[PDB]
């Protein structure tokens, strides 16, 4: 290796070398400094993790096919280039739909109506990439991270009207409303081993009181969880975003890109990849892979496609690699507009038949290590909801909107601060106005609001139809009803372009799963295939995030090429005592939790007083009882 | 602003723009997610912090003068260029000595002998150092690889650890498996942690810790790998504990460390110099800066000139309305006296005129202008307290190397970890330690030569075999005392003919650890200063410790970011002390890996759960829980007491 020549004496005598664990597991690692340890801890994020890849061989004669060009696949290419030193020209995207980007869309225009189908700072893998990706609206040497922080540093995000009911009156959202039994259920969930929860659903575990709580109203709307989704995934979210728990009620835990995610993240990434010399196919349908299995392992040696109307097989040489974004969330989307309801063209009998789902189904046929696609896409009634993009000119809508806004909508600063959930709406309907303009070329008198509902089988309060039955102007009617401007519905409809989208696989990611149902990024025996997206398995990260897309991509690269590089686990902020205690206090609506009073007497006046959370707690009396309550809990 | 153009609407209605806290204090922050928050928490390290500076004006007309070409001065240059967009042309260094680099020296040759005044033990928590060096061209790897890359190429594939941390009785390995802290001495450590930083003014270490503590293997470990003397700052020791709480369990075998492939001049300094020279920064060697010209009026402090001693003459370098000045207000390697095999270092000062060397005069002069520039005399007024000596052994094959090979984790000539760090001769009168890092230690070091490093902590003690104080000894004599404790004193002649020795007496090596009080160290940019920044090991930061390279890079970034009022922050130290996993591990370690109070209770709760791995390494019934609870409540009770 002409890269490592001055180290060959050491590298050859190394036992670590080439046997790297590219995906360390923080949920199993007992962190100790021993003679064995030569690598950082499994979640030791920081600048020390900013070293680059060292390929052990040339990849000049190696081709790379990437099926699907969401962030997940473009991420794989970036790292193959950066860490594998694979020539960019050797990489080919075979795209399914032929607007790149996937679930991150910026479709539409002011005339026809825009159409769209939330992050925090712990998106660690995302920003490992985007800090070296050229900015949209800043000159060199500035990056996407730079402009992201240029606007988020100087305009805090928060809500002042998180919850409304009674035709527009602001509902109180200062408290979670969790009783003791439910606070215990959350805690026991955090303690439960991950492998013990196969196929269990949220409503299987949590009480009715929990499900009626503000906490769950907060969590279910902002994250898009349904009562029948995966218990495990919810648990993972809590571990993942524990530090954030005190800013859920007012969405102060969040930050947002200047524009829509397509224009902010997808375009600059694609543009960057297009500059180094990457190839893109916008007319190749991938239906299956040609995999050869034997005693040794699994090798992809061909890609079965449908170009035009014929079936063309792309050969995959022994030295080539393949990346697959195995599932789709936006597939089979059925749109609608103002005068038009979406005519849904499938039921649970035809669900799972589509370009994207079929490819995974064909993989599963080959070997059981490719997962169980049918568990995710076999119940549209459970994995669907409908979003509506509002293109708005001055209206009674915008009038009422300004009452809910933090800054003036047209100001370019934070507006609604995130979704505004209509508590007493039958659909469980939420809407949001992000920073305007949401689109770079948006007109100065146009606002783009976004709407969303969680119950697909309930008749609205005002419009006595289910949401998928409604026209654009009818959802406005249902919206206007809950905003007390029903009596001005005409002014709104004549000035608001509505484009709806019914997505049957939008929460298929969250469906109850069991062991082996999701493949690993690089399944047993696979020498040259990688699986990335919201449907492959990572150690502890969550899904329905761009972070998982990037996380899975990096794993693919490093594991396939056997690089020296790791992908650290999720940000260890849950282990931070400050966020543990903050969480405990917040779950309890600032009531004194157990041991707090004691903990206050000991730390107040010390170095660690700042560790104590916000609120007020006072202090063998009844210690004999908590002993025997805690003694019985275990 | 042509950078900001696309954001003017929002920025001109922002409450935060131009009011960033460039040095957030994690020691005071009640971390909460509130409407008021837009920045990350004070110590939220990671990639989100990898954004860049956005200067609000041009600096093409702005000259920047940097006194001191050490890792702190070069760092200020790097960040001025990186985040200030300051033309590298516009930057000039002014150095006192013959060569660039400062305390990270790496001179000498196989014929005269090498000389390293010292080595660099490190951790992965050096966030600012690595925020910089991750973008600095590698020495021994081609483009596009960084110093960070070649650093990890060697350290990822070769663990550092020791199998002979303590030796005594003329060669024998002392058992170094335990800390040996007792009930009371442990608790005294706990309390120090809990004490507010503001209450420890002028307190020394021996002022606070028992004699048992000071004889514990813990303190033997700590005092030798951190160069602490019993008469040093209590606050500093505490700061260290907070800083390196996560490393406490790998101190006894030094498994908590990583080392640069070479001396830090070749590994760190030279790559960075090369980088800055190429962009076009200027340097002036052998130039002594005696004093600054600061104009102080009703509205602030402004540097307006630099008074220099170039050669023998005195020259005054003017400083303009638009110019900036960065000062390294003290060097721990100031006024070194060198010796060798046949010569003891002939000490040209001793207490009577301790502190009247140059380099101190600049800080001394500055302190005369305003109390806000601190009190240098608290640091350079006692050579007997601030000094010790190191020796550099350039070794051909000899009975010394043969003995060394028994202490070595890997064969000395291999290129892997050798001693694993310092080996401390427990019962040496000088309290002498010695190390052998990965060899070669210099890029051009011969195949049959090894470089060994030796230092001692007691300067006023007659040796065990040579009945003199260390600074009285010739290089040959230091070899005698050393050979005695290794058991080779009967082959001293062989060792002497095959080992070149260069010693370095450093009168102010540990001057940074001297006890201090409120105001004794100036802030990086003192109150009123519009164009002066102060960097290095003698200036004030929120929580970081001194005698590290990390602090020098830390202070440099604070300098740039405050002086230019940038959008950029300097996060506090890595928050591993708040990691419940390192908390519990510390407690268990401080108790010789026997169960600490409370652990049993905790183990009843987390064992068999998602959080089992949190429990440290080393089960009674439900009936005894009411006991464990009361004995726990009783323990926290007596903590304050
Ligand atoms: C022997 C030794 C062992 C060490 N061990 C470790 C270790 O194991 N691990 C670790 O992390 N760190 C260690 N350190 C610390 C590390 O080397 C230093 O903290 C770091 O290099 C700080 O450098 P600096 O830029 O702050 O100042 P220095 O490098 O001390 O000074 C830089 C230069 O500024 C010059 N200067 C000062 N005043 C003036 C003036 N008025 N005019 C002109 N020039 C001036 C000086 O001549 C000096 O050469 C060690 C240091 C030494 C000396
Ligand atoms: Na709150
Ligand atoms: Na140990």
């Amino acid at each position: 290796n002409p890269i490592t020549s001055k180290f060959d004496k050491v590298l050859n005598a190394s036992s670590e070398y080439g046997h790297v664990n590219h995906e360390p597991d923080s949920s199993k690692e007992q962190q100790r400094n021993t003679p064995q340890k030569s690598m950082p801890f499994s979640d030791q994020i920081g600048n020390y993790q900013r070293n680059k890849g060292i390929p052990v061989q040339s990849y000049d004669n190696s081709k790379i096919y990437i099926i699907g060009s969401g962030i997940a696949g473009m991420s794989a290419a970036y790292y193959f280039i950066r860490d594998g030193h694979v020539p960019a020209k050797n990489i080919t995207f075979l795209e399914q739909l032929h607007i790149d980007g996937g679930s991150l869309d910026g479709a539409g225009n002011p005339t026809d109506g825009y159409i769209i189908r939330e992050m925090d700072m712990t998106y660690e893998n995302l920003w490992d990439m985007f800090q070296d990706i050229p900015a949209l609206e800043m000159p060199a040497p500035y990056s996407v991270l730079d402009e992201y922080r240029l606007i988020n540093d100087n305009d805090s995000n928060y809500s002042k009207a998180r919850l409304i009911n009674n035709k527009g009156e602001i509902k109180d959202f200062s408290k979670f409303g969790l009783n003791k039994m439910d606070q215990l259920a959350i805690i026991r969930l955090l303690l439960k081993n991950k492998e013990e929860l196969d196929d269990l659903t949220i409503e299987d575990y949590f009480s009715e009181s929990f499900l009626k709580s503000n906490f769950w109203t907060f969590w279910r709307t902002m994250f898009a969880f349904e009562n029948w989704h995966s218990l495990l995934e919810l648990k993972l979210y809590m571990h993942r975003f524990l530090h954030a728990i005190d800013g859920l009620n007012d969405l102060s835990s969040l930050v947002f890109p200047k524009y829509n995610q397509y224009d902010t993240f997808v375009t600059p990434l694609r543009k960057f990849l297009q500059e180094k010399g990457v190839n893109i196919h916008l007319n190749t349908l991938v239906k299956d892979l040609d995999i050869h299995i034997n005693t040794e392992g699994k090798v992809v040696e061909g890609i079965i496609t449908e170009q035009d109307g014929k079936e063309v097989k792309i050969p995959v040489g022994k030295n080539d690699y393949v990346i697959v974004t195995t599932g789709s969330m936006t597939e089979d989307t059925f749109y609608g507009n103002n005068k038009t309801a979406p005519i849904i063209g499938i039921d649970n009998s035809t669900s799972g038949q589509s370009a994207g789902w079929k490819l995974w189904k064909n993989l599963a046929a080959k070997s059981e290590i490719f997962g169980k696609p049918e568990k995710f896409c076999s119940n549209i009634e459970k994995s669907a909801w409908e979003s509506a993009t509002l293109t708005c000119k001055p209206s009674a809508l915008i009038d009422k909107l300004k009452e809910y806004s933090v800054n003036d909508p047209y100001s370019g600063k934070t507006v609604t601060g995130g979704i505004i959930t209509i508590t007493d709406s039958n659909w469980l309907m939420s809407f949001t106005c992000n920073r305007q303009p949401h689109f770079p070329e948006q007109p100065d008198d146009v606002l783009v609001l976004w709407v969303y509902a969680l119950f697909m089988d309930k008749e609205g309060n005002y419009i006595k139809k289910t949401m998928l039955e409604c026209t654009g102007d009818e959802i406005l009617a249902e919206l206007c009803y809950h905003l007390g401007i029903e009596d001005q519905l005409e002014n709104v409809q004549k000035n608001t372009i509505v484009r709806t989208a019914f997505m049957p696989y939008i929460t298929s990611m969250f469906m109850p799963r069991a062991k082996g149902d999701r493949p690993r990024v690089v399944p047993e025996g696979c020498k040259n295939l990688g699986l990335v997206g919201q449907f492959v398995e990572t150690n502890n990260d969550v899904v329905f995030t761009m972070e998982s897309s990037v996380r899975t991509a990096r794993i693919a690269v490093y594991k396939l090429l056997n690089l020296n590089k790791q992908v650290p686990d999720i940000n260890p902020l849950q282990y931070d005592i400050r966020h543990l205690l903050k969480a405990a206090k917040t779950l309890n609506d600032d009531k004194p939790f157990v041991g707090e009073g004691l903990l206050r007497k000991v730390l107040k006046g010390t170095y660690f007083e700042h560790v104590l959370p916000a609120g007020a707690a006072e202090e063998e009396s009844f210690i004999a009882e908590h002993v025997n309550k805690f003694r019985e809990w275990v």
